[PDB]
């Protein structure tokens, strides 16, 4: 078992990258605000429906002219755990499981998570806020193992009928109430806001909608237009509130889609909406779910690096100025010159700058045309993808952090974490 951990640690060493001196430590002990966009795909960016921009605020952020650096080639790497898989990868730089939910199944594994590292190295307190109850996706148990200090679940918000739709709290009230809670917290904090309204089947009361549905005939695609606009408006007002509360200028703020919202079941309607046949290659392209990051003292822009959610943890750690040599991570720092531009997907497909590998076939990213003669680096990349998934799975299945005496990590005692019922 210890030997199994050793094999994984040795494997994760080669990819390690040095921080970019332009970015190294620039956000040390600054508040970090992390905003989850439920089911958000970047095909929405700059998309109009009936002449209206679906997501006008995110469109502005994606210009690069609004203090955020936008990554247009950024992919979720999730499976059956959906939001829970995204959360798992974002805070650990590990993959979820190939079947089922790592949160549900591995919630009492030992972890060396991002929030715990920030707490230990720099005195952060970490929190999650979400307008649903705490034991969904086993979050209550998992967060204690991740070393999250506070969980503002649905008991912290008014869950009356007027404030809820679909799975729980409406995003607009969620963001408003959440900014109010953040204003009352001691710095430095690491705060993760998990949204909810832009979730299958994508239903929104007419009174709350500010855009008409598309007319594809597919209720899922047509409804998605409205819930995406609603989320964009919710986020815009949230950013305004941060400015009013003095929580904008000196915070790291990152924004990310958790995973795709529209499956291949909806290919007929998506062809109508996007004006292009949804081939397997095109569907892979549509798994772009976006990353936006604002860093104090840095201007925004557009960074075309191909990347995945596994890369977020080492990025944040390097921004804080924390040495990552001893952390078992599969991702690499987005701003580092040596960033590894290979993005494994959970099903064994993958993407690189130049090509994608989808259901056993290779396509050029330029035109999604089939590539007939193997790229020089293909076998190397395919081996990396397969081994990354196997090695990550070995950590989870073997609960291998039990055996890691990490000099840069103090073992979490999960029993020291408790999330009290909120006032509402
Ligand atoms: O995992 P999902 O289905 O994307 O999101 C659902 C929730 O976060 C529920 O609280
Ligand atoms: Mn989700």
């Amino acid at each position: 078992s210890e030997d199994d951990l050793t094999k994984v640690l040795n494997y994760t060493k080669q990819r390690q990258t040095e921080p970019n001196p332009e970015y190294y430590g620039v956000a040390k002990k600054k508040n970090i605000i992390k905003i989850h966009l439920e089911s958000f795909q970047t095909f929405l960016i700059n998309k109009k429906v009936n002449g209206k921009e679906v997501t006008p605020f995110l469109n502005k952020l994606s210009s690069g002219k609004e203090q955020f650096t936008y990554f247009p080639n950024f992919f979720h790497q999730t499976g059956q755990g959906k939001a829970s898989d995204s959360e798992f990868t974002m805070d650990n730089s590990l993959y979820g499981l190939p079947q089922g939910s790592a949160f549900s199944l591995k919630g009492d594994n030992t972890y060396q998570s991002l929030p715990a590292i920030l707490d230990q190295k720099q005195g952060y307190k970490s929190d999650v806020m979400h307008g649903d109850y705490k034991t969904f996706w086993n979050r209550d148990q998992v967060y204690k193992h991740f070393g999250i200090d506070k969980f503002y679940d649905a008991t912290y918000y008014d869950m009356s009928d007027k404030n809820v739709v679909n799975l729980g709290l409406k995003d607009k009230i969620f963001f408003k109430d959440s900014a109010n809670y953040q204003a009352k917290m001691k710095s430095p904090f690491y705060s993760h806001l998990i949204t909810l309204t832009n979730h299958y089947p994508f239903t929104l009361d007419e009174k709350d909608a500010t855009i008409e549905k598309s007319n594809t005939g597919d209720a899922t695609v047509d409804g998605y237009i409205q819930t995406a606009r609603y989320l964009d408006e919710a986020l815009e007002e949230y950013i305004n509130d941060l400015k009013k509360k003095g929580l904008y200028d000196n915070s790291v703020i990152m924004i990310y889609g958790d995973h795709y919202g529209i499956s291949e079941n909806h290919n007929n309607a998506m062809e109508k909406l996007l004006g292009e046949k949804i081939t397997p290659a095109k569907f892979t392209d549509l798994n772009r779910t976006g990353f936006w990051i604002k860093i104090p003292g840095k201007s925004g822009g557009i960074n075309n690096e191909y990347a995945g959610q596994v890369d977020v943890m080492p990025t944040i750690l390097h921004l804080a100025g924390i040495d990552t040599k001893n952390y078992l991570m599969f991702g690499t720092d987005l701003f580092s010159k040596g960033h590894n531009q290979v993005v494994p997907f959970r099903n064994g497909d993958f993407i690189t700058k130049d090509y994608k590998y989808v259901n056993g076939k290779i396509y050029s990213n330029k035109n999604n045309e089939l590539i007939t003669t193997q790229p020089a680096d293909f076998e190397k990349n395919k081996k990396q993808v397969e081994k990354d998934l196997e090695m990550s799975d070995n950590v989870l299945n073997g609960d291998l952090f039990r055996f890691y005496k990490n000099p840069d990590f103090k073992k979490v005692n999960p029993s020291k974490y408790k999330y009290e019922t909120g006032p509402k």
